[PDB]
């Protein structure tokens, strides 16, 4: 009766989801998948680390650690062997599409993906659920960081003259950010050519951008991040009902933390594609039903 | 498909409840079931007000509005009649045994119980969920006020010497609470008596309690109450993780909007009582699931 | 030694000012006095509603709740039948001219004319004077909102393709402002237009602004406001003295109840116009005055 | 046209008074008087000293700087050689007895007196009446300190064993304070017993009270100090309105410098005495009326 | 030219010390020194293990990580063996007698001591000397937490009924602290009797003290901690000069890289024994002088 | 056993370095060198002003409050007398090349020079050193006011048609600084044009720029300021460690109060030139050291 989980990618999250499923009695490691096998690091010299998903016997759920773009065809292909996927999918603009798509092959074969199931997406996305519950009139915002910004870091690094790069982003309310870009240059390249084109480039030329060049980036980096949420508005016909939600926390530890908690939901789920706000909470927690409504109601 | 709602009882949050239903484009409000029909105050004078839900006509769902002490054999009840129940009971020691008692009875007639559906217990159940699938181990805390506390205000009532009195509620971190009381004294009655009286009384001799006398109770009074949740734990194996929710509400405006909410939810879940933590999220909201879903995620 | 108070206009402010008047004790509401009134909503279904304040018979003073440009006229001929008046006239560059055109009349009629009494001008005007009485030298700010503007909202729904518009006002400290702007466009309408035309517009041309489109624009409003005060200065010799006031409350509630205070306080003062900075705090309070000492001093 | 001002006593306000007056190009020192005329610290070297105010001349006000005990018989006998007083007595419970007593002197000779003119009593009992014009129903809390308590130390230093002490008064919100204790012992005294005796006494058996000895207790103090009000409550029928005021100021600089406002004040009054309650703020401040009421309304 | 470090006890810090070691490049982890050999956790598989530090040939460093009681003699006898010491060694009042029970010894044999490097003392130790720097006369508090107490944890796990303890502590301001202890009772306790031993015990009988029976102890651990210094005070004859340190930390993880920073340190110093404050600041970091010097000051 | 201390220069911290001096017990001032003799305010009535420093006898240490541009030679020629320095010398980018200079002169008289001594370059370089100790990789940020520029006041003061100007700086995070500019005019100057200049110039063209105009720039000027710094990072391997650091201050109070302890320190330290991070904090401190470590470490 324990919930056998497979990881399939091993990116930045992929060592914190190995934690995550350790750190839950409820849960069995089957082992990792990955497309470099013999690149093996500390924490994996003792654990299965494959391929193909089919070479670890019996897996329930697959948390889907691969970049963004391999997540669709990947959660496909896993519902398909009769497995259940869970995913961070972290672009809003497609949630809707990427639910449908998983939806058809759920179904089909019997299985579960819950989609979209980090932070932010995820944990935020049921946080802006319940402020329209309790006023759904009035404006909600959402602010991160201070935290680094991997998108946004990679178009500053392919710029002219960019030997490494780092974004971070600053929250300054209403949704407005400021980016703080921290370069190295390549030898014999114009700091002002480099300043100027990362401030003109797409991905920044909307926000309040600063360039700083620096020796080490490296050394500038941590994984810590944040957000801040508020809701002003109605309950029924009365105004200025003020809500807000803040976290400092580690990125990838919570991500992965979250991930693991929607795939013990999955095996409760009739089957199709979800977002995490299509789940009852409960669903999302380990212990017995009545002790837990004990707890927390 | 409008969602056809009655209000049974109109205390505190009968009047608030009234302004929610209205506001909501996706509910239509049949009417007002109460003890005293002649009691009509200004709101209620062009809605029908009966003593007896039948006389309603057709009825989806019933907004329970009534004491603590009657909400049981009144959804029992209802619900016997083909017709949901929402209430906000207030006993967490005691919801896990109501749910039971009106799953039983919401099955056999084939309809929906929301149980303990206010904001705590309510919507703050939901977070203190969120924060258990965010952060399983560490510790939750959940901060009341400053606001009324009609409980402790009744039991200071009660007291010898007591014409009127109020009893305010202070958080101090960690679930700790000071008491703060106002007495209006019946034509001679000792001070000092009173305040040692209300002190030792076992509604507030576990808590630091202050006690002052004052002319008018009444112009002290106001419903706005607030919450400061914090959890501080543990994502897989990454500890000192920090979540913390706050809000600044009118009481009964957020009780009964919630109640609006559940009600919505109610209509698409299978038969049997729920506490909010077993219903989708989204599941509360008016509007097209695809557009919630690109708005929220 | 009851107030006799008449509601001149009824716009938005118009409700909350009934609901200030009925709600103390010390004032006697005579009618309200508005251009069509045959246009009775719920709460004047049974308030006295003319088009002329004589039909009222004795009445000691005017609440003003008519549009900016309505306010000087009015109140001259209100003052002209000897009646005090109360305005929250909002445009501070026009004070000092308001105050002696009004001045000039009330004397006349040995009346008297307190104006621009809403909360700015109005409660945050004495604040503002009480903190140059504690520290001279030095500089205050006054930073507003969030909350919504209807000038801007105006400024926004009057350019080409806009159907609705809402202009929120957001602090960033050092009295500038930040404005969030939601719009709906009309069938066939360019965003980039309309987003560059607002920006460029004289009422946003100054400010940080940010334009989004939207489906409903009247589901994002809350009648919530706000203002942070601070005042950094020298008491005396001594240098570095802080100071600080902050509210959140309901906009057009506090508006009316400062009127309400205003209008008790008209009572008192010798014939001619004032600004809320000119007239003893006390004056705006009901009780005895002995009481009221012991209670505040 | 410039204020007449003379200090009457010269304890620890008095030297920042002399400061507060020097800095106002509106007021003219025309002197200092004061028991022992031969103790002339570094300040006084220039400023003329005597120990009878009709050696000084014409004096159009007088700040009164004297201890408590001596206000009421100094006051009475200023106001009778026809000069305006003001004082920062500060003891609440007898303001309104001491506004009556000097009100029939200062009518008697057609002067003014300003009492109770420092910070609390004060600055903070306006903001106190401001709070009830804005939202009549609801509570007040004052909170002091962090910050010297001149009474309680005192009332420590009076006790057996104790060379010197030193009572900080420390805000815990609703008005309930904290009392941290630093004494010097006398050579050979028990520890234990002074602690007991300190938190048994009157001025510290009803609050939380700590007691640490110390070596010099002369380098813990600072004159530093600071306000936290809240206001909670209705305007009209709208509750729910939040207000707050904060100050952390230098305590003699801020309560000498509302003193000489007050001062100013009182040269434009009806003859009688006065609470800050009772005077048009601007009346306050210095400057043309018209160019204050366009930079404060 | 790498400093090569051996760590003593391998307790909670332990394993934290490991990872703040391994991640400085200008250091060489030459093995870990405790008592049970055999006791090999995951991170210890490839690192030499041995009971006697000489086994592990040229350490110019040891990490004594061992209990409090241990710290003085084995720190007097690695010093002997010609190798520097840094310990967190943490019982303030002892501090001044092990600097100079260890100065005799390390002077003996040329090497060096570091004590009491944690961050309370260590970190915190050097903030409050500065404070006293920039302000010598006032106030300075250290408030602690909320975090675990491992001290009052044992004291409460040593009493009649309990199977398992934990103590937090939070902070209250002014160096007050509020201890919140969760127990599991053993078959058939009273809880009654265990929650007043609890109270009523040397540990607990100074503090506001509340006690909560749970289930599993082991969840609600979280190895977070924080600190929140002020300093209220003078500079030269200014008063009201306000300072504030704050963090929020995972304890262990600061514990131990701070005593790496203090090992660095050590490797400078003439021969003795040094509390943190008596070190240069810029001796903790790796680096070139003049770049550090550039960067920070 | 008094150190014999002159102060050379008399600016605007010259005032309160007068005042640290007298302040503290272990001080002697011996005297005031200056290049105007009979400008002789208040505070100097009693104190030798020479232009010499020669006449004053015997001198240990110097507290240079010269402009910045004499520092270099003013610390030499002191040096050179076997006198030691410490200065405030504020151009971070300039303090490697200042302590080399001073560092010859330094060790050929056999004397010690504390350069860079007040709060930034200061006290904050020691904070930003401790928190690279406490967590090497990461960001730190640095956040200065509100609070006025000297430099982009006399740059304001430069331009076109402005008679007097005052710059403010306000922190807006990350190292961002917002910049409110306050000018008179000269009789006939346009405005727009001032503004404009101001905005474009060298000084202000990097900075979100505010230009008002005012009668009295004076009277706004107050010599409070403040730092809000920060550190995200990681201790060994464990990411999102939160430290903090605030002042609210007096800006000259602090930079003179910090020179006179830097002043202290230089008495204990091998001859050369120091940046306050090369110094054990303790020596800056008065007492005897196991007092002083039993007390804070
Ligand atoms: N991996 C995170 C990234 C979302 C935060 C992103 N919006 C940012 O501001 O960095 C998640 O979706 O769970
Ligand atoms: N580094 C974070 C945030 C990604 C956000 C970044 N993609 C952007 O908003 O540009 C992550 O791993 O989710
Ligand atoms: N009826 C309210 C009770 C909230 C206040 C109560 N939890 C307390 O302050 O002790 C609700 O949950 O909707
Ligand atoms: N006024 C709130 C809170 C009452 C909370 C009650 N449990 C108490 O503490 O007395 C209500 O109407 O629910
Ligand atoms: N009508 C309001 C105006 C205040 C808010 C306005 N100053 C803003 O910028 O939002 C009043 O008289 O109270
Ligand atoms: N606040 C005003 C309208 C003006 C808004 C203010 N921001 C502006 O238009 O300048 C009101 O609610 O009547
Ligand atoms: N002497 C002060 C008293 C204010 C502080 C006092 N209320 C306290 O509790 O500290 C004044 O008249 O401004
Ligand atoms: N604050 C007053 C003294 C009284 C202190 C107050 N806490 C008390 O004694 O009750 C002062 O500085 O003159
Ligand atoms: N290991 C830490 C413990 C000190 C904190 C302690 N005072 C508490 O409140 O838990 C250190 O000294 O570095
Ligand atoms: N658990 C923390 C704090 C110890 C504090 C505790 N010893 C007490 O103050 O009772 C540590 O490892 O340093
Ligand atoms: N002379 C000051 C300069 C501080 C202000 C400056 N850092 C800025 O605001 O830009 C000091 O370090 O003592
Ligand atoms: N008023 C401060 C800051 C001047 C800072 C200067 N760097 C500038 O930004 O103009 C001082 O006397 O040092």
């Amino acid at each position: 009766t324990k919930i056998k989980v497979a990881i399939v990618g091993y990116g930045n999250i992929g060592r914190f989801a190995l934690e995550a499923v350790q750190a839950a009695q409820d849960f069995e490691l089957v082992g990792v998948v990955r497309r470099d096998i013999n690149n093996v690091p500390e924490e994996l010299q003792n654990i299965t680390v494959t391929n193909d998903i089919k070479t670890l016997g019996d897996v329930d759920v697959a948390l889907l650690c691969s970049p963004t773009r391999a997540i669709k065809e990947l959660a496909k292909s896993i519902l398909s062997l009769g497995i259940n996927t869970v995913d961070s999918f972290d672009v809003h603009s497609e949630i809707v599409s990427l639910k449908t798509e998983l939806d058809d092959v759920a179904k089909k074969h019997d299985r579960v993906a819950v989609i979209s199931a980090g932070w932010d997406p995820g944990s935020d996305s049921i946080v802006r659920t319940l402020m329209l519950a309790m006023a759904p009139k009035g404006i909600t915002y959402t602010n991160f960081g201070p935290g680094m910004s991997m998108g946004h870091s990679v178009a500053a690094k392919a710029i002219e003259g960019v030997k490494d790069a780092l974004s971070m982003t600053i929250p300054l309310g209403t949704g407005v950010h400021r980016r703080m870009v921290y370069v190295e240059l390549e030898a014999g390249a114009n700091f002002n050519q480099v300043e100027q084109a990362i401030k003109a480039d797409s991905y920044f030329s909307s926000d309040e951008t600063h360039v700083k060049q620096v020796d080490s980036v490296d050394s500038l980096k941590d994984v810590g991040h944040g957000v801040h949420m508020t809701h002003k508005g109605v309950s029924g016909k009365t105004h200025n009902q003020l809500f807000e939600y803040s976290m400092r926390i580690n990125n990838p530890a919570l991500t992965s933390q979250f991930m693991v908690s929607a795939a013990r939901a999955s095996m409760k789920q009739r089957a199709g594609a979800y977002t995490v706000i299509e789940i009852p909470p409960v669903d999302f927690l380990a212990g017995d039903l009545n002790t837990l409504i004990a707890k927390l109601v």
